[PDB]
């Protein structure tokens, strides 16, 4: 079966740059992590080093003006969006950006597990004014990283996104944070990630290398680009362990 | 075998963007909805989610200035025109647009059946000046959706459309709704859809993937463009149930 | 034998749009009419619906300015010109245009049979000042439709057309009518339809689908275009009963 | 077999519009006319109708400004030059143009035979100043058609054409007629036609489909263009009687 | 052998127009002439009619300004130059141009035989001031035609041509004559015809159809064009009697 | 067999100029040098001469304005980065430029081994503000060459590079040296090299002809260009000893 | 078989106009001339006539402004340089130009043999300032032709050419002659011809059709163009005696 | 084996003009010289005549401004650089240029043998200020020719070249000399000839026809051109004795 796969495939099928490749987490490239927050728990690891790669290429993909927010999305469920988003967030934090990860998936949120946080209040309650700005965002044990978790599952998630309420939040967010990452649901599945892109204008696209359909990843791209926002590039996730390239190797007196 | 079957066939045969695909209804993808007004019955079903997609990229398809009104048409009857019109209207309303749906099908209307409303007074009688504006538009149970039903079957539907009464009514509607969707008869069959199209300059074209003749389809396309209107794009209907297909996952 | 035929043929041979197709009148698409004035006598019929198609596409073929007059013509005798012209006239009437059909065929006039009217006075007597403006035009039992029949057969029909007399009439006609249809003789046969086109500038071309020669229809086109007037498109007439397309079908609770 | 046979062959061999086709006379298409001046004898015959066509699209072939004068010529004798000249003149007159036909064939004139007029005085004697203008042009039975006959065969026809007397006469004619048609000798044979052409800048070129050599034909074409004149187009003559062919129906 | 031949050959090899074709003088196309001055002695003949053809096409080859002088020349001896030149001169005369034929062949002059005149004084003696302007030009029995014959054979003919003396004569000639024809020697053989062209700027080129070499006729052309003067076209001479074309036929009640 | 082997393979695979080739060291081409700092040990050896070449045409590769600082990097470890950095620094100093070499490899530094210097204080501790500028840069035995060693292995090398302390330090360095060369870790492995590159806008890219994968090589190329930096060109390393090859004659 | 044989071969091999062809002398085409100065001995011979051709179209080859001076050269010795130079000079004089011919061949001069003049004083001694201008140029029997002979063979011919004395002399010559032709040594062999060419900017290039190597010939061509000079064109020499060939008729 | 060879090869491989070809010195084309200073010792010889060829083509390769200095260089040792340079220098002298040959090869200098001169002081000592301007340049027995020999072998030759000291010398040199030839070491071997080119801007390139590698001569060219200086052309040296061409022949009464 014909999927994408590796950096050449991306080039050929999507005509976009690969910002970085993660490597399906084994015990070598993560220095055995328990949680999937590799950048926090094993910061000198090759996979962590790839995240830093992505961080950089994001700032590089756009000179003249610093990019202060992204949507992370993909064509389909379980591609790694949530995982990419969190590690990337941590990377941003480590470099002294005041960093907000936002859980804009108000349908199957995972940020609150990843960072292991209560989800009584969050984006949804925030936008409905069920909860307050100070109470809804939490500061984590990771310096310079806050999380705005999804909040209760609303009945009308996409409509919450297209509201002055969100427009207003988003404006408030870019005043108070140097970098904003919005985790979203898959773009083929619900329109959510489109509407988030309309605000950010920059999208990072996660393609699950182990499992995808060439044409859907194609329609995801076209759905993002339809909003007019810039697709900064791709992160290939769940890449096979090579790891003869180096690229994947560990570098530092061991 | 001459059918436009999928979004490739649209690209290739008509050169148009596909705004969304609606699959053939089933209990799963409608999430057990009991009518065809699925965006209202089962707001969180995949079929509904796809209507939000259409909603979304209708809006993107014309950046700088909003799209205020569309026509919904198709090359033939039974393609889903009325059903897509009604659902799309519900989706818009949920997005918080003051929406009107107009049954511009004064020959075989169905909006009164969709929204289970009376149809004594409506578009025709409004136009013939035999009923008032406020008497003719009804507010539904659905927040922010009004319906201007077709009214009685007039003897001259299309001549009513190009009358000065509809032009006045149309300006009036644009003062009073953020979004106006006009259901129509098929465009190959009678002009009506064309006339409406001239007023909206914006058309969503429904193609019933399950049963269509590709030549008749591009013919509806040329009949629309002739009006000067913009074809925002195609909606595919009755698509075959790929559901394999992360386009149609229940999430979650 | 190689004739035109159907919409594709028109496209290929003439490089012009088809404004509409009539269907050879049977009992189904006309709801049995006696007279050939289908738009008057069976207004909710598919053939009548096609005429309305044509009406529309005529107004569409020319934005910036409304088209207030046409010549209807064809390559050859018995193509349907006269029949198209009358039904179209009626369609225009039904839509509240004040509509004059003019019988500019002063050699084999048929309008006076179609509408069943006396032909003692008409265009020819009008132009010669044998008859008066008020007496020469008749109002029919069809609201908003008048007919100016041909008048007596003159000896010099084409010369009557190229006269200040006609220029003057034509000017008077566009003051008093919202829409003017001029029926003419075949353009391959006599120059008449050219000279009428020089005034109107818009020509509707009737091709008899059952019976024509590809090349003559071609020379008709070139003869019209030689006058500088716009050929708005084609009406294919006498089309075979398909009627699996729909396009030809009846639409409305029966 | 090297003949230019039909309007395709014109297009292809000469790149010119065909202003009309005249078929080989017969009782039907002349409607039993008793002379060759058919536009006058049998005004309503198909052959005549075709002359009205030529008339018409002579006029269209040069929009913005009228065409006031033409030359009629051909590559060879017996092609129909004189006959088309005379009929075309009648057609113009019926259209109500004050027309003059000039027999510029001072070698083998035939306009005096066509219009059965005397030929004592005429173009030559006018030019040599041996007869007056008013004495030389005659008014025919036909309303609005004058004929300036060739006059006696002079010893130097072409040198008369480029004389200052013809230039003066020519300006004079243009003051006095809405339309002036000059019949000429064939253009391959002697210059005369060329000289006239320089004065009219407008030429109708007759090609006798029944008998012609295609190379000699394009050669007449280059001989004309050399003058700077416009070739308004071709008239085909002696065409073979398609009559099947709604071009040549009697209507009616 | 490959020579030129007919009008098509000229087109192909020289890319120039044919101004006219003479026909090798027989008894039919000349109405039996004794002398080779056909235009004078049999003026209504087909060959004479061809000369008139040439006359016309010369005036036609150059609008904006009338062409008041030509050089007649060719690639090679006995092509007909002298014969063309004289008849053409006569044609010009007959049309009321005051016409000077000049015998610029001061090496094998023939004009004085053609017109049968004394050659004691002429161009050569004129330029050397051996003879006077009034005595050196003769008026012939042909109205409006004068001849300036060659004069005695000088030792330095080409140098006489490139002199202020000639420049001066030439200027005087264009004041007193409406048309000037200069007969010259063959352009491949001596430079004479080049230098005459530098004054006239218009050259008529005579190709002997019976006898020539394709490539030399080519070099003649290039030699003329090198002076910058306009080659108005070609006269094909000594053409075969066809005379089925007509073109060659006689036209006028016989 | 997928290696970039020679300057043809550079041209073809990467489209870049080759600034110089360094062959695999031997007693002849190093002229019996006892360390790898050959430009200093054996200033007149061919290998050294080739470093002067690189020096030279670094400078030509950017005419109008001098190149003040470069990054040295490569797609993989063991390619010669550190060695070319150090020698190139010596060459520059001999040319009389006040040169600084910065060990920007805060993971596996080797500049302290090359120049046999202590590495207690250096880039890291400077950046963390735990040691002073004058304490951190050392002046070597070599006239006009200072070395800013890596300092202790910090826990966060790349985050130190994009800190405001390095930006300040970097401006400071440019005030104080005519030429600054930054050794780095391989560019495929960790970002560091990219970050430095953004500051210099000038990169010399080392390709180890003896052992490399051509795809990984162009990948380092794209990783560099992404920064906006100029790739001045390639240095080939460990080239195979053509010495036949007047490129590598001992002259004399 | 690698020879440039005819004017086709010139066109094709060198892209140049042929100003004239000189055939191999014989009693007929020289008309029994007793020396090689044929334009003077036998002014009316075909060979002479052809020199008038060259004369003529030298002048045409540069319209707007006269050509005042040329160099005559060739790729090899024995090609006819001196002979064409001398005759061309005579032709010019007969045309009434105050002509000077300069023997710029101070190695193997022959102008003194052609014009049978003494050669004690001349170009060299003039340049070295060992003889005066008026002493060095001689007036020949031939009206309007002076000859500046080569003078004694100097030890440094080319260094004399680029001296400031020749520049002064050259300006002086241009004040004093309407036309100056410089004979030279072959251009492949020694620079002299090049130097002269820089002063005239005008070159006539002689190619000896009877014996030449086509590569050496285009090489003389590039050697000339290098100077910036105009190559007015080729003279072909020793052509084979077509005489069949109206180019070479005796007329008459 | 594939080397260059002859003038066509240069054209094909280098896309540059050949300024001249020397001929491997035998007893014929040198009139037997002992020393390799042919232009001095056998000035009327064919090889000497070729040098004069080069001289000229150098002045020709660059109009608008006279070229007052060159670097002579080549791809590789023993190509003839030094020999070309000296003879060329002499040629320049003979034409009354005040001519300095500079020995910029401070690694294997040969100028001092060629001209047979002491090498205690020269360029190297000059630049280090070990020696004076007046003492370091010597006037030879050849009128108008001075030599600045290399001086002692310095430890850092290339650095001496890139110094204000050299910049200053070079400036002083172009004030006092009409023409400056700098002999250099091979450009593939040491960077020296590049740095000399940066000052002169014009380079003459010597290719040893008997012995070279096509590709290295190619890299030499690219190395010169990298400095931005003009490569004026090539001198092919050590060319085979043909000498049927002529080009190589002797011209002058023998
Ligand atoms: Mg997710
Ligand atoms: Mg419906
Ligand atoms: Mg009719
Ligand atoms: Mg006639
Ligand atoms: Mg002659
Ligand atoms: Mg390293
Ligand atoms: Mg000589
Ligand atoms: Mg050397």
């Amino acid at each position: 079966d014909k999927r994408i796969k590796d950096e050449e495939d991306v080039e050929k099928e999507l005509g976009l740059p690969v910002l970085g490749s993660i490597q399906k987490f084994n015990m070598t490239n993560t220095r055995r992590s328990t949680s999937s927050l590799i950048v926090h728990e094993q910061p000198k690891s090759p996979i962590s080093e790839k995240f830093r790669g992505i961080r950089s290429n994001i700032m590089f993909a756009n000179p003249d003006s610093a990019v202060q927010s992204i949507v992370i999305t993909s064509e389909a469920p379980g591609a790694g969006m949530s995982t990419i988003a969190a590690n990337l967030a941590v990377a941003y934090a480590q470099a002294g950006y005041k960093t907000l990860i936002v859980d804009g998936d108000m349908r199957k949120p995972t940020q609150h597990y990843i960072f292991n946080l209560p989800n009584n209040e969050g984006l949804s309650s925030l936008l409905l004014n069920w909860s307050t700005y100070q109470d809804s965002i939490i500061s984590t044990e990771i310096e310079d990283l806050d999380v705005l978790t999804s909040g209760p599952i609303p009945p009308n998630p996409s409509e919450l996104i297209t509201s002055r309420a969100f427009a207003n939040l988003y404006d408030t967010l870019l005043m108070n944070y140097n970098f904003v990452i919005i985790d979203t649901p898959p773009v083929n599945t619900v329109t959510d990630a489109q509407l988030f892109s309309k605000f950010t204008g920059n999208v990072v696209y996660v393609v699950n290398s182990e499992n995808n359909n060439k044409d859907e990843v194609k329609k995801g791209k076209e759905l993002i680009e339809a909003t007019g926002a810039k697709l900064l590039g791709v992160v290939l996730n769940r890449m096979p362990k090579d790891k003869s390239a180096s690229y994947y190797a560990y570098y530092g007196t061991d």
